[PDB]
């Protein structure tokens, strides 16, 4: 494509940081008061803020009125029960025998109910947003699954609040062959990263005709954040002029491509199933394929970008996009996304690439 064109796109994209940060401030305030009022309840005592997502990864673009926050909650001594070889969805039981468990009320049998937890969560949040008349914050009717609550700050800002269980235990076995960063960020880093906790968000699993509503999906957004904000083989990568790479620029460009394409065909349902996480996952795989900083030279911004696109396209055609942490978990399976959508997105991206990306202007 050429470096300078994409770079112009990146300038135009860079112009929104001030506004996005300004809204992020208000979000921060509201969420702060919320968490302050949430820790009162015995069930959500050890609840806290989890600073992950596009904003904290410094890759959020062109959506200042939309934010996603995650609330983490420490669940000690838990036992995970894998659902139907899905490798990613789990039942949360408790290995702890005493009734000292603060989540006993949400225990539907030996298994911890996600429905009860989410219900109490939404209830407490509703009461606490009703309690405050200082700021103009209102909840929203239930729609999505993983985004538990949806808030509206003033009558402009929109915040998606997600709840996540935190486990300081060692990661599930399905993550064993994942996080292939050995040749990129070193085995040492992979080793110390796996010593960090893992998270679980309430997400129902698709069987085909019905959905299991009492399951939890693995989450490693903190690991994604760490990797993105420390992305080079060199520790001083992007800390001086001679060591400037174009990884994050490529990620931004991909995210922007998908956003613009989703916007152009928004009156249909073809691209509704695709999200930024797909793009990010593909990006991480490309990073694994090209572990050297010299393969991400600034002047090569064009080629690199194409690389990403190319790989993404491949994932579309072969209907295979492995989760970066859970290899046997396929984000692009026919169960999750139908062939027609993938072929449509392939068609569009290929057109764009064949005509110097007119969607970038
Ligand atoms: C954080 C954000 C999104 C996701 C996800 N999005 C779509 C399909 C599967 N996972 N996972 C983690
Ligand atoms: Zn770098």
């Amino acid at each position: 494509m050429g470096a300078s064109k994409l770079r112009a796109v990146l300038e135009k994209l860079k112009l929104s940081r001030d506004d996005i940060s300004t809204a992020a401030g208000m979000v921060k305030g509201v969420v702060d008061h919320l968490l302050l009022r949430l820790k009162c309840d015995s069930a959500f005592r050890g609840v806290g803020l989890l600073n992950t997502g596009s904003y904290y990864e410094h890759v959020k673009i062109s959506a200042p009125n939309e934010f996603d926050v995650m609330f983490k909650l420490e669940v000690p001594r838990i036992q995970l029960e894998e659902y139907s070889n899905t490798r990613a969805y789990y039942f949360v039981k408790f290995k702890r025998n005493p009734k000292e468990n603060p989540l006993s009320q949400f225990l539907e049998g030996e298994i911890l109910s996600a429905s009860k937890m989410l219900s109490k969560f939404r209830k407490i949040i509703k009461e606490e947003i009703n309690d405050i008349k200082d700021t103009d914050v209102i909840m929203k009717r239930k729609r999505g699954g993983s985004p538990a609550v949806t808030l509206l700050i003033s009558e402009k800002i929109s915040v998606d609040i997600t709840l996540a269980l935190e486990s300081k235990s060692s990661w599930p076995a399905s993550t064993q062959e994942g996080l292939r960063i050995q040749n990129w960020l070193s085995a040492k880093v992979r080793k110390q990263l796996r010593l960090k906790p893992f998270y679980l968000v309430p997400k129902h699993a698709k069987e085909g005709n019905g959905f299991q509503e009492e399951t939890w999906r693995l989450s490693f957004s903190h690991i994604e954040k760490e990797i993105l904000n420390n992305h080079g083989k060199s520790k001083t990568c992007c800390e001086n002029k001679e060591e400037k790479c174009c990884r994050k620029d490529c990620l931004k460009l991909m995210k922007y491509l998908l956003e613009q394409l989703k916007e152009r065909f928004k009156d249909k349902k073809h691209l509704d199933k695709f999200s930024s996480y797909h793009v990010k996952t593909a990006f991480f795989h490309v990073c694994t394929q090209n572990p050297q900083d010299s393969q991400w030279d600034r002047k090569d911004l064009g080629l690199c970008f194409d690389n990403c696109v190319t790989y993404f396209l491949q994932c579309l055609r072969t209907e295979k996009l492995e989760n970066y942490f859970i290899p046997e978990f396929n984000l692009f399976s026919s169960n999750l996304i139908d062939k027609r959508s993938k072929e449509f997105l392939t068609k569009q991206i290929e057109y764009e690439r064949n005509n110097e990306f007119p969607v970038f202007d």
